[PDB]
């Protein structure tokens, strides 16, 4: 069909067809008379899977032979999404499989929709890990992703009566064809117990044991025949466990609950024991696996030369004291030597500055669950503070500020401080974020060890986020500049010479229109809700959170509605405002925000006077698979977090690469995106970080904005009086009270500039040609945001390895 999808050779289509029938028969045990679409999906999955194994085996054999430095990316989250299409794309099998299934009388797109999203993540943090694995494989790095195989991933969101309802994500229900259980590599993980101090060394004894069983999933690079591994651990109780008889067997669930479910929190720390167990579980099993692999390559001096461990935030921070524990207690290395090795091996990536998201574990918890680790942490702290005291003599406050141990109500361990002390590199995820780290929360550490601090601006993989979700766009681009850009996104700059090309302008606009039509259709198919494909698609999809300010968007929507009601027969650019995202189950305000959005839709979407000029839709169950559908269809990307709160953001990059213009604050990567495309091609508004600080020094008083802005006042009064909740007049009292008295994110402060900016957006949309030309300028300069660039920087500046675009013989 289209170029970028590979060749549909005669021999290969024939081979695919026979292997498809072979799996349907032998693997699924079905014939064409009783097979269902799901059976066909699996038949296709196994067929595509077969093409991976050969490459997977030799890639691993290759690393064994050449023994390069290994990169271990530790994360409690890997938001992978679907695997079928991504695998076909990276193996250049998409057209062949499309043809083969066509000849078999099947629609491949229909089959792809059957695959369950592997939702082992909450949002940006987990998705970043997924994009990183894709880039590391594409850049030929000997990398391994290590995490937990949650039985239940992020919950499926159902909207009932306008409220979010959560239901278990039983993603393994029908089986997972992509994983390979490796029970032979099961490892023991210890919990509780006590520490015994003997003649030579301390011993951790009387522990409870939980087995870690690994499941391997292949990670194919883009057309380079490299297939890396993502190893996820599953909790298994030993067989002598708790060994009435029946109860003992049933209680095995206690130990196995460790890998049962993903904590559904995005940017929020919840200090629960189960979560701590998950964090240690992944770290303990992973480190043993890493050391075992290292030994089969005594000389731990070379350990840092053959191993790099990247900590995705502080979630796997226990890797530092666990590594020390193994080297000191088990390998018998002297402390100083063990510490040198640990520091040179570990690197830490910070993803937030929000106080409520930073991990601070109560000492009593570590004391009971991991007694030896607590002792090691105290020793690390003692030695670290001695270094601080020597560098800043007499500065007693600095000592207490930098301590890994926080005193107060209950003593806690600041995991971020632990990570900085035990890592040779600490990085932020966007230029502004990394600067904020050095100027604020990590200022003391930066002054002590400036060399440790770096920046690694985030990125997204252009395979899943362009070729896979937007083939139409990838095609018209390839038509002009070739396919090389798919693994070298910087080449998109060549599109700048087509900004005045009438044919290209027309094609770019055509692709967007087609995507919108397709999405508008999908909305009626699976969700039954009519929308106007000719309107501007204004979308804000991301987790629901106060700092992301979906509320600011809500205020704008109500403003638009009130303006139409005031002057009904006045022309306004038609808009379809789409907001989607999940709220953490225990985050009350976030759940109230979802209700507000649907409530607004209830009024706006049924007002005769508004007509098809304004529609407000809440996109249910936003997840990776849905992102692949809505992002290509978007015209306007809402990235409106309060300046200084969104460390980077990555959804912003996805929209830019897919032809949407951006309206946003100078926050996270938005700053670099605007810098790359040129501020004139971006819709920037609101306070800058400096303005926010000025407001805080003076004191934020929302009442002031309410008193000076009539339109804002009207909105608040509508919310308070029950205009959007007739049967329950005070339903949104908590929202109004927060907005008026304790809004940490200054929604009102950016209201005026936001509305004004939105007017300039509508003005430009009225001029199709100029809107598209600005779009081209954005797409053409989105190259810097490829995770290939991000990974290449991590590789060279942190891991000490060189990326390679060399194909392996297939
Ligand atoms: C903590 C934490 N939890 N989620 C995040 C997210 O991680 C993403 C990838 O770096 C960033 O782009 C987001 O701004 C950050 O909020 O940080
Ligand atoms: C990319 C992505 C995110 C991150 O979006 P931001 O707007 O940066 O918060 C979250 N969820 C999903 C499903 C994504 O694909």
């Amino acid at each position: 069909q289209i170029s970028v999808r590979g060749l549909a050779g005669v021999e290969n289509v024939t081979e695919l067809k026979k292997n498809f029938n072979r799996h349907l028969h032998f693997t699924l045990v079905k014939d064409r008379n009783v097979a269902t679409p799901r059976d066909y999906y699996f038949a296709l999955a196994h067929t595509v899977r077969d093409h991976l194994v050969g490459r997977w085996i030799r890639t691993q054999q290759h690393y064994y032979e050449k023994d390069p430095k290994r990169i271990y990316y530790l994360s409690l989250e890997f938001y992978m999404g679907r695997t079928l299409q991504n695998t076909m794309v990276n193996l250049a099998l998409e057209n062949a499989c499309d043809e083969a299934t066509y000849q078999l009388g099947l629609d491949m797109e229909e089959l792809e929709e059957i695959e369950e999203d592997a939702g082992l993540g909450n949002g940006g943090l987990g998705r970043l890990a997924a994009c990183f694995l894709d880039s590391m494989a594409t850049l030929g790095l000997a990398a391994y992703g290590y995490g937990i195989r949650y039985e239940f991933g992020i919950f499926n969101q159902k909207i009932c009566g306008g409220w979010q309802m959560e239901e278990a994500d039983d993603w393994l229900r029908y089986g997972n064809p992509w994983e390979k259980a490796r029970p032979e590599f099961t490892l023991p993980v210890h919990f509780y117990g006590r520490v015994e101090h003997t003649s030579q060394g301390a011993k951790w004894v009387d522990t409870q044991v939980v087995l870690a069983m690994p499941y391997d999933t292949p990670v194919p690079g883009y057309r380079n025949n490299v297939v890396n591994t993502m190893r996820l651990w599953s909790a298994k109780a030993p067989n002598d466990f708790n060994l009435g008889y029946i109860q003992a067997v049933l209680d095995r669930n206690l130990a196995e609950n460790i890998s049962r479910v993903l904590y559904p929190n995005d940017n929020f720390f919840e200090g629960k024991e189960l979560r701590l167990k998950q964090e240690y579980f992944v770290v303990a099993a992973t480190l043993q696996d890493i050391i075992r692999r290292f030994k089969s390559s005594t000389n731990f001096d070379a350990f840092p030369d053959k191993v790099a461990i990247q900590l995705n935030d502080t979630h796997p921070s226990l890797a530092i004291p666990e590594l020390m524990r193994v080297l000191v207690d088990l390998e018998r290395l002297d402390w100083d030597k063990a510490w040198e090795v640990t520091v040179k091996t570990c690197a830490y990536t910070n993803h937030t500055v929000l106080p409520e998201a930073l991990e601070r574990w109560p000492v009593h918890l570590l004391e009971t669950l991991l007694p030896r680790h607590l002792q090691i942490i105290y020793e690390i702290n003692q030695r670290f503070l001695n270094r601080v005291a020597a560098a800043f003599p007499g500065d007693v406050d600095r000592l207490r500020r930098m301590s890994l141990v926080e005193e107060g109500a209950v003593k806690r361990i600041n995991m971020a401080h632990l990570c900085i002390a035990g890592s040779h590199a600490v990085n932020g995820v966007a230029r502004i974020h990394s600067e904020i780290l050095k100027k604020t929360i990590f200022k003391d550490f930066y002054e002590l060890e400036p060399h440790k601090f770096q920046n690694k601006t985030n990125g997204i993989t252009p395979r899943r986020w362009l070729v896979l979700c937007n083939p139409g766009l990838a095609e018209i681009i390839a038509e002009r500049i070739g396919e090389e850009y798919i693994s070298d996104l910087d080449q998109l700059r060549k599109l700048l010479s087509y900004v005045d090309d009438e044919a290209f302008i027309r094609d770019v606009a055509k692709v967007k229109q087609e995507n919108k039509l397709k999405f508008a259709a999908y909305l009626e198919r699976e969700y039954k809700v009519h929308i106007n494909p000719n309107s501007l698609f204004d979308v804000q999809v991301k987790r629901i959170h106060e700092y992301k300010r979906q509320l600011l968007n809500c205020l704008h929507v109500i403003t638009l509605y009130n303006r139409i009601k005031k002057e009904p027969n006045k022309f306004v650019v038609p808009r379809t405002v789409m907001i989607g995202g999940k709220a953490a189950p225990g985050y009350h305000m976030a759940k109230m925000i979802i209700k507000l959005i649907t409530a607004i839709g209830d009024v706006v979407n049924h007002d005769p006077v508004v007509g098809d000029r304004l529609r407000v839709i809440f996109l249910e169950n936003y997840r990776v698979s849905l992102a692949e559908k809505v992002i290509p269809a978007a015209d306007l990307s809402e990235q409106i977090s309060t300046a200084g709160t969104e460390a980077s953001g990555t959804g912003n990059m996805k929209f830019m690469l897919n032809g949407a213009l951006t309206i946003g604050t100078m926050d996270g990567a938005n700053v670099e995106m605007a810098e790359e495309a040129g501020e004139e091609n971006f819709f920037i508004f609101g306070m800058r970080v400096e303005d926010v600080d000025r407001l805080d020094q003076r004191g934020y008083n929302a009442q002031e904005y309410y008193d000076r802005i009539p339109e804002l006042r009207q909105i608040i009064e509508q919310l308070s009086s029950g205009f959007f909740s007739p049967k329950q007049p005070d339903l949104f009292k908590d929202i109004v009270n927060m907005l008026m008295h304790h809004d940490r994110f200054k929604v009102f402060a950016d209201y005026e500039e936001y509305v004004k900016c939105q007017e300039r957006v509508s003005a430009l949309y009225k001029n199709p040609r100029e809107w598209t030309r600005m779009v081209i300028r954005n797409i053409a300069t989105s190259g810097k945001f490829s995770s290939d660039r991000t990974i290449a920087q991590y590789a060279r500046e942190i891991w000490g390895v060189e990326p390679s675009r060399q194909r392996l013989p297939a």
